[PDB]
């Protein structure tokens, strides 16, 4: 991608072949999972729309996967070409021409022309708004092929704590929605599929509980929890 | 993060693939080893907050120890919000507004804001800030996983003080406590957790003696200690 | 309360006793009920705090929630006074004076003086936020009333829909929650709490049904929606 | 309280008593706050004295409206 | 202490081998967070994990005052 300042006038680069053996490896050892998304945000440096693509078209396996998020990105392109303030008629000489929805991505635009509008005069973000889509698209896939609901989330009898918080971690990023709302429904939902022998000692912990005043109680032997005082 | 000086002003680089492929390698097998706190603490340097949010973003096994971090980082930004330098609030044009509490961490603050203030103005300690929040989550995260307290390791009847001694120190390495306690409880609590075999041979010895003389006699005893003086 | 402005500068008039009459018959009937809140707002014309602080004090059966109630606007009272505009006592002769968190209450200031800087010089909202607090108030009266939650509110074999969603909305009356966070939390509930048979009409149904659309499935299928010649 | 009385029918009779009461608001209050705990009956008055002191009448209301009454809850029929 | 001896009694015994101890100041103040807590009856314990870290010996005390004997119980019937 694009790389260089300090030492003069940026240059567009070539994609890394360990980074390349990275991004297979991480793959073939974890496709579907959560942390693959704030590792392509990580090393996407210069973020060149030309390049991205080549991340996406070089996946084995989950390939429909990408189809669909190729197919989702081309809807978002759409919105670019109409709802945002996309240029009218002609353009005058020596322009980069501003770009349409299609010129974003790799299949009908020109390297050169992409390089131009990222850099010749004011720089177009069409890498951030590329990458953006491909994020939108990546977090549409992971509840698109998680196991587990969050009302599926459940502790059995001889289940700790332990298990039960992992479980409601790792379906968390498949939630996809508002955080004020997330965080309220959050405390409700753990007293609910708790174990009956869990759920009294999770109530004797009580209201406005934060997560390390709950993982200090779930720390602990199991303390009292008061079951026959009126008995 | 921020590197480079031999070759001029600093420039804000990306985390290296290697080192992202090390920290997700390390934690696969050493998940909660007291040796994961001096890795990160040379796994950080040029510390940014932008490139440190991402390294507990692309964790696998335990984000649930992770959240209990976050949370800690939010408690001590609050905490550095209104007990340490809260700043006035208005300021005249020609200068970068300072980072609030909130903006330490990358939540409230954007990419360039962060890299601005630590180039245009003497060094700004919001990695180093950052990097002393992940350090005290990672000590209560430790903390959090342990298994066995102070009085619950007593050693075995035919087990030697070998094994014993070994769980002892990797116990007391997440203990959190002060060092003149623990040189002073060394003492007396290796004496009476020990089993009436070791015992008999560790009073042989007897007071005054540092952990090398003690070690050296040990080592040539052997074993689970050899039979008393009655038989 | 304060009436009058076409015939030309308001007027003091009293309240009718058919409306104290009503008051007390609501306070007999359904002194707990979650309809007794708009039925009070209804009823509670004006504003002014000598005539609002006799609706509270006639009340017979249910003591105790009124000194509660009545704790909650001293509690208000003294926020306001301290977190609002607290304003100055030294100001040029010929001025009405600007109330104090404390002078608001009936048992302070006197009904001649009350009305006369509530009015003479442009309004001052002293009655608003009284009725404001009185709601703050009835909204733990809701909480100390409560008898049954959202979640325990669960269809049995032999109940049908309509006592079901009955059910659901008379718990959802005390509900006590924010705009955004009921409009989530309300969509999931419905299938969750109803019996297996059911479900199975609602899963049928799908995602993308409001609740006309929802009520009107359940009106044709008739009952608990059960499964025996009803295709 | 009665052995078998809810906290209900007792902090009723309480309040209603508390009307007629007529003396100075600051020696009630003290008076008021001890009365609580004096009258209850031994297993419902254990609640009370878990908050601790320095509660408030709506401290109080919650951990007594959660409590109920007496020995067990009733079943159908 | 044992189900059968009440606070105070706990309380005299760990005073007078304080004393003998002869120890500094930080150390015994640090012990005796975690001593309390972990050598009280079973019954009196609950008590005392109800309440919590934080506060001082006085609130400590008061809090033990009201509940008296073993961790006594209140309840008869």
């Amino acid at each position: 991608p694009i790389v260089q300042n300090l030492q003069g006038q940026m240059v567009h680069q070539a994609i890394s072949p360990r980074t390349l053996n990275a991004w297979v490896k991480v793959v073939e050892e974890k496709a579907f999972s959560p942390e693959v998304i704030p590792m392509f945000s990580a090393l996407s440096e210069g973020a060149t729309p030309q390049d991205l693509n080549t991340m996406l078209n070089t996946v084995g396996g989950h390939q429909a996967a990408m189809q669909m998020l190729k197919e989702t990105i081309n809807e978002e392109a759409a919105e670019w070409d109409r709802l945002h303030p996309v240029h009218a008629g002609p353009i005058a000489p020596g322009q980069m021409r501003e770009p349409r929805g299609s010129d974003i991505a790799g299949t009908t635009s020109t390297l050169q022309e992409q390089i131009g509008w990222m850099t010749h005069n004011p720089p177009i973000p069409v890498g951030e708004i590329y990458k953006r889509w491909i994020i939108l698209g990546l977090n549409k896939i992971v509840r698109m092929y998680s196991p587990t609901s969050i009302l599926d989330i459940r502790q059995g009898p001889k289940e700790p704590f332990r298990d039960y918080v992992d479980r409601f971690y790792k379906t968390l990023r498949a939630e996809q929605a508002s955080q004020e709302v997330k965080n309220w429904m959050t405390e409700t939902l753990l007293v609910q599929n708790a174990n009956p022998d869990c759920k009294t000692i999770l109530k004797a912990l009580g209201p406005g509980a934060t997560l390390e005043e709950m993982m200090t109680a779930c720390q602990g032997v199991g303390g009292p929890g008061h079951k026959a005082r009126v008995l």
